[PDB]
């Protein structure tokens, strides 16, 4: 039920080890991209929507909120509530924020837009992505800010399209 | 993945949920082989054993044979373990019958289970906690219920495995 | 322990944690005489506490035990920790030994502002209320001769009355 | 601390846990004088205690140390917890300082019925007995000037005799 | 519990927060010795070392001297460890000056740290993550803030231990 | 489907079977099916002091791929792939013949903290000794097995082992 419901493959569990795992899109294997150099942890699970492409050639990133951590390699059906827009040394870096669908858990039903998310969590997600790469030489992050679920769903749709034209 | 070295005496089990794990109900998508989140558990319970299935089996409900595998320390989701059945827990729920095989690792994996031949050899506290878990872990899932009928022995368990492997080949 | 009942009883109370949320199936209890953390028993169901679990020091309920408190936190606390919290309600039960009330509390706003909008148990996410109720109904199912009947939830006013009466009971015995 | 050595010594004794089973390679020890949990050393081999590890308060071995106890439990305990247990045997050993016997104990029946049939160390699964002996044989292999000589297992009566003798030594230091 | 065997060269540190632990900011009540929850972490950060204080010291701010203790694996809250200062991270926060000692276990506890004599001997990635942690762990605490000044050597660290131990004796 | 490495034999990909400091479960990838099987449960109370895995598309003399110990700052998970480079090799003999295990660190892209690690002598001595001690002893209670440690050799011999085994695999 794209773009309202999407499958996300988890790469990094919430509150996990400072290991930045990434799926190799060619082989489907979970590679270690790098070790984290700040003493920070992902406040949500982190993964991507398969068969998406976006402008920079990588799939659409998704932060998935769950009551307990997921494992790397798991797939979870979720729906977007907003998107954190950012710029870094490489250009734009949007990251969608999503909650599990109601079939997986009814506890997120009232979460429709990013302002519905507990404010403390929005702030720590923002802070994490502003700062987790601070000690990586040659990198910087600027937070443009949050946009709503329509823009998030717009980001999903365009990136699904970009992937379709390529293949 | 072969069903086992010496079916139905020794079988391979693919682990979906580790013992004492997070309240996340993972399931292998049989079509794609991917580990999906089916739902989050709504009771404060954990699986007292590892939980998985025998590949290339077709029980009556159209799903593979479920197996509880006792191990000394937790396994991880996605692992395959060779084991042998010591009994089977027979249940009914809203969809019909729901049997769960109980198994221990084969002697090659560990000599410590060698004296466990039947479910009656398993420590009573663990048998009771397994029954209680499957009786109650879905208590807060709307429209569901569980009735525990009781345990049957390894011969009965092996019959269930054999019957279900045959069903998979024809279907 | 030389710990006090709270910074502003019964609105803010100190709770000594015995069992962490999502912890090992070990039923630890503080020996009220010596202050040592003892293993009372191992749990016999495959269950875990959905919140942290402890007691208010210097309180005396009717049964001779301190007031029990369930403390919600964003991540688990450790056994032996003390946390300042405030009651939002109380789960009333009866068991084979008589009455068994347990207060539900959240950290004070000084400790964490994220709970400031939690004023009554009805503000707590419903799935957690149901999992707490289910845990206490069932965690002792395999303990011979024990049973639990859940009467229901009562509000912050009733919880504070239970605290105050039990603080009063303790002072009289001193 | 004011924790007593046991309700029905030597049949049931209180054990203060210093190191959890399968825990971090940190060798904690209670300062018997102050009751504080100190770091004695870090493990230098990649080994973990196959049981919980602690001691009986108010006991003194022939060399002046409290009686050490290995406590078997279904899940790990935490450092600093107290558990009532009963001895099923004792692994006799010596180290670079003298005697270093370790009692092996299971929770009392009040704490768990699952150990009721464990009466002697030979009732304990052989793999655990061997992993325990192997652990103490080797965990100090990389500590220069430290070693262990394993002298063998004895039954519950010998273990209870050591508890009683050790309680007597402790009382004699107050007498 | 004394300040240490040979102050200021070897000191006892009581651990309040483990390395890589839960985002719970525990603090010992210096009056009673009880481990209280001071607050929860509001950024997604964890302490890159263990964190605690030296008993029987009186810093300028009225609290004991804080110490960051490097260990190969995490310690637990409430444990005491004999250690020695290799340097000090100088900072100021909302309450004033706030130096934190960096220490390693003494050679009796672990010989792996014997060649660590100054903070410059500590791996650079760890020095940087420590600096980054204290720069940012109060970013979402309204009315709390930190400015990180820089590192000073073991002698200056020992000067601080001695200065703060002196105040405790007269007071 | 994973290749042997970006720049063999200087940089190789390693598939992790057993994480550092993990459960005493001896996982192994089935080279035929690619599935992670439980080979056995460990019978000593020991843990791998590094992560443990193998280089895909290699064949050593014993018919198994080249085994690699991978040092990381925090544990990896079973099934992860890590780009690394050899700094030495632990040579042993057992009941089955020769048993070399290469020691590797992450490449500089993954972590700059190992850049100065060029040979096994660069590795902290305590870790080298604990690795040696682990492989000498973790199979002590496995019947019919024994280990003799011949010793460590340098990165050139390690790469020679890698290079020959890549050829042997192609051949
Ligand atoms: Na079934
Ligand atoms: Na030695
Ligand atoms: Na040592
Ligand atoms: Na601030």
């Amino acid at each position: 039920d794209v773009p309202n419901e999407v499958n996300v493959i988890i790469e990094i569990p919430m509150h996990g080890e400072p290991v930045k795992y990434e799926v190799d899109k060619k082989t489907g294997a979970l590679f270690v991209d790098r070790f984290m150099t700040t003493a920070m942890f992902y406040p949500t699970n982190y993964g991507y929507i398969p068969n998406t492409l976006s402008e920079d050639g990588d799939p659409v990133d998704v932060l998935v909120i769950t009551p307990v951590p997921l494992i790397s390699g798991a797939v979870i059906s979720c729906r977007a509530v907003g998107m954190l827009k950012m710029t870094d040394e490489s250009g734009v870096d949007a990251k969608i924020l999503a909650v599990p669908t109601t079939k997986l858990s009814k506890m997120y039903q009232s979460m429709q837009t990013y302002q519905d998310i507990p404010q403390h969590l929005l702030l720590s997600i923002e802070h994490f992505f502003k700062h987790y790469k601070d000690l990586e030489e040659g990198k910087w992050v600027k937070v443009e800010g949050w946009v709503g679920p329509d823009a998030a769903r717009e980001e999903i749709t365009s990136s699904i399209n970009r992937y379709n034209h390529t293949k």
